[PDB]
């Protein structure tokens, strides 16, 4: 892929060594500039590839503390809670009713969300 | 094997939950806000900083 300039300078050697290594040197020299080329991409290949090890080791680590450091908690809790806290009491059966709809939108509705907040006001 | 793993990233921590029990441990604090200042702190580190609940949350604890 040399400039035309080094086709040319290889035109002008007369001496058959002369213009074949010219042109090996020229061919050595283009091939180190394409290489470089696509260095530059398949480098930010594996930079990517080094940075999602990184944060698979990092999930790894915290795939277990979920399990532990998280403890998973709040997963439906408060329905338990308050299944404990209305057992002593000796409630209806139409309100029994209610609380469980009120439970499964509980946990339908996202901890986020201000319905469910209110949500969880109302049980309380 | 939990403890060296997380030694491999150790380093971690804005300590605000500490922060808001030393904040209540000079007072005497009724065991009603205590309870209430405990599951408020559960929700809080249970949700990720980002969520707006949590900052309302932490506004609340304030």
């Amino acid at each position: 892929g040399a400039e035309s300039h080094e086709l040319q300078d290889v035109l002008e050697e007369t001496n058959i060594p002369k213009r074949l290594y010219k042109a090996l040197s020229l061919l050595k020299k283009e091939f180190e500039l394409s290489k470089l080329q696509q260095r530059l991409g398949r480098e930010v290949e594996e930079k990517i590839k080094q940075t999602h090890r990184k944060y698979l080791l990092q999930e790894q680590l915290k795939i277990i503390k979920k399990e532990l450091g998280l403890e998973k908690d709040d997963k439906d809790a408060i329905e338990e809670k308050f299944r404990e806290r209305l057992k002593e009491l000796v409630v209806p059966k139409h309100v029994m009713d209610v609380v469980d709809e009120e439970l499964s939108k509980l946990g339908l509705l996202d901890n986020h969300s201000s319905e469910f907040n209110v949500t969880r006001n109302y049980l309380d």
